[PDB]
């Protein structure tokens, strides 16, 4: 679990979202495994807005944050899951490094600001949701 609080918006995993956050939704992308909804208190993190490929994650299956070097945001073929069909998952980066299923959430960050949060993984890899594209996170 996990989500990104920036000015008055809550970035979380889509297949993650609650019925509070469908009921109070701004933006959602399956393609990207990401929603997006409006939240009453201002939040504390910023999104980095730069070209990164080295950063840190939190993986809640250790409690610790990993430095990692991740590829650049791109179409992956994503396998069925109990929660999408088997389908090419777009703006998503991969890195080597631990995760499990309940790690979706974790944050990736760099020098600038968050990049992105776990939404994939297995075998020793671990993949990003980049959000450095979404530059209307940082108005409204
Ligand atoms: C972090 C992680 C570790 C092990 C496995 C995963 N799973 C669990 C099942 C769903 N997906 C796909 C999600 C998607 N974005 O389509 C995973 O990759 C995640
Ligand atoms: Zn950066």
């Amino acid at each position: 679990s996990g989500a990104i609080y920036v000015g008055n918006y809550r970035v979380v995993n889509r297949h993650l979202a609650t019925h509070n956050d469908w009921a109070n939704l701004v933006w959602e992308d399956s393609s990207r495994d990401l929603l997006v909804s409006s939240t009453t208190a201002q939040g504390c993190d910023t999104i980095a807005r730069c070209d990164c490929q080295t950063g840190v994650y939190y993986c809640s299956s250790r409690r610790k944050h990993y430095p990692v070097s991740f590829s650049k945001p791109s179409l992956i073929f994503v396998e069925a899951s109990e929660y999408y069909p088997a389908r090419y998952q777009s703006h998503l980066m991969l890195a080597v490094g631990h995760s499990e299923p309940g790690d979706c959430g974790g944050i990736l960050r760099c020098q600038h600001g968050v990049v992105g949060i776990v939404s994939t993984g297995g075998n020793g890899l671990v993949g990003f949701a980049d959000v450095r594209d979404l530059l209307w996170l940082d108005e409204e």
